[PDB]
């Protein structure tokens, strides 16, 4: 253990740390890119479900009215004083409550983390005077 | 390269490392908060889909029965010995198989990672005696 | 501040760094495992929605045709030259556009990050000659 060895070991530590830093930045950048894709996927399929549900209600409405008009035509033909089958109630779908994913705070945070990691690099210039 | 320079460089390395540590903790904490929001979003929209599907089957059931009762009334009026259009089969929806997201192991793990990072901080007290 | 103290402090720094490294690997491995579960969950529920939507269109088709056949039987009984209620249009559902989650690039990247972190470990063998 000499001083040359000490300062050479300092370089080993600094380089290993700088090596790890680059890996962290990649990790958090990749994590961030993944969250963006997840947010977009989840939101797209929630909007499709919400849209379908409204088109479904729109369809059931036309079916129910059509059936109602058929029952009213049966009664006219039956001449039974409206003693046939009453017009049924088909209820309604529950308004879909969808959760939209908003990871804008989290994604900007990871953007800043990678950035702060970049400020942590050990410049070999500042070592050994 | 003197000893003062060596110990001053040690402080540079330690501080840069402590600087990076804080960034890692933020990164994994933010990642954890994001996963919680993703889990809640995915699960909420899967429960909405599952609920809709059951209300849809409930609606188709009332429609099919109503149509069946209309056909039976047509036959009575037609007096053709039941030679009109038979009552159609409208099948049934496939039971929705939804996947619920359970990231409780993963989220507790990230909680522990941030915690273990905190145990890795270099206290300047232990340097230079 | 002696040389023994300098090299002992080097060990403290190296060990603290190696300690943090293990935590990073756990963090990015856990993050990766979580993304896999998210991808599988999101995709499974998108396929269920897509399947339901097709079975819904298949059901509406049989309902509409059945209603059309009922109207045509009403007209035959009414003998009014087809002056009753016309056959209604029930439209069609919009083809569901679902987004499938493909995080294969991102998940292989995190696999490599953990791996590159492993190459950053400071082996105490290379210190102090």
């Amino acid at each position: 253990i000499t001083q040359q060895v000490l300062s050479e070991n300092q370089k080993l530590i600094a380089n290993k740390f700088n090596q790890a830093l680059g890996a962290m930045q990649t990790g958090f950048t990749t994590t961030n890119e993944a969250f963006q894709k997840v947010q977009d996927a989840v939101n797209n399929n929630a909007q499709a479900l919400s849209k379908l549900a409204s088109e479904l209600s729109n369809t059931f409405g036309a079916i129910s009215a059509s059936i109602g008009d058929i029952i009213q035509r049966l009664d006219v033909l039956e001449q039974s004083g409206g003693r046939g089958g009453s017009i049924p109630n088909f209820g309604s779908l529950t308004q879909i409550n969808t959760t939209l994913l908003d990871l804008t705070y989290e994604m900007l945070s990871l953007q800043q983390v990678v950035k702060a990691l970049n400020e942590s690099y050990i410049d070999l210039k500042e070592l050994g005077n």
